[PDB]
């Protein structure tokens, strides 16, 4: 049900293995069908499923795009956590990486309610 | 200072961490808006104001054995916030501890912090 600090953990692990193998189906499923994303945080936030899908197929069509953790995945025991990882892509033929830490909320059911990413143009390296 | 850049939340955020790492309960209580609020660890009630703020980081640091340092770039937003991966080592009983952590920031219009949620848990903790 609403994850406990461990699960978590292994659900934020999870959710950057599905960006980085690139399934957005698999994605989209984790999420909540209210949930909200704001990617970057500052920027107006996204609703519901499809346009989350559009967004991630946006962002991750359809390979072009790697994703690991660059430190562990911090947890609460409110089903909260918080986590540094870093995605690589190829923009222009240069090869690109950015820094992110991604924030998120989940409910009783284990899916993400809400999501926001912190990152900015100094957080791009080429 | 206006609202932080980028840039300058980058700033700010590690030269919290600075703080934090040299014990300077009195400066960290001076980035701090007067009317800021802490959650630490977020998911317990919120703590407000400058001087439950000092009390908090006095319990916390004002031994001064506890060391700070940024264990990854700082992520900054283009609305004055950022988010930031560190560790905190500390000795517990002559027993060397390591906690993992993340703090979110949002600065106010003046450069100030006006609320943080620290997310860690014992997950996160080494003995």
């Amino acid at each position: 049900n609403l994850p406990t600090a461990q699960e978590v953990q292994g659900l934020m692990a999870r959710y950057i293995e599905l960006v980085d193998v690139g399934d957005i189906e698999a994605i989209v499923q984790m999420y909540a069908d209210d949930a909200t994303v704001e990617n970057p945080f500052g920027q107006p936030p996204i609703h519901g499923r499809e346009q989350i899908a559009a967004f991630y197929r946006q962002g991750l069509g359809g390979g072009k795009v790697r994703a690991c953790l660059t430190g562990p995945v911090r947890a609460s025991h409110n089903g909260c956590g918080a986590m540094p990882f870093r995605v690589e892509m190829v923009w222009n033929g240069q090869p690109c990486a950015l820094d992110v830490i991604d924030v998120m909320r989940f409910d009783e059911h284990g899916r993400i309610q809400t999501m926001q990413a912190y990152w900015s143009e100094v957080n791009l390296s080429v």
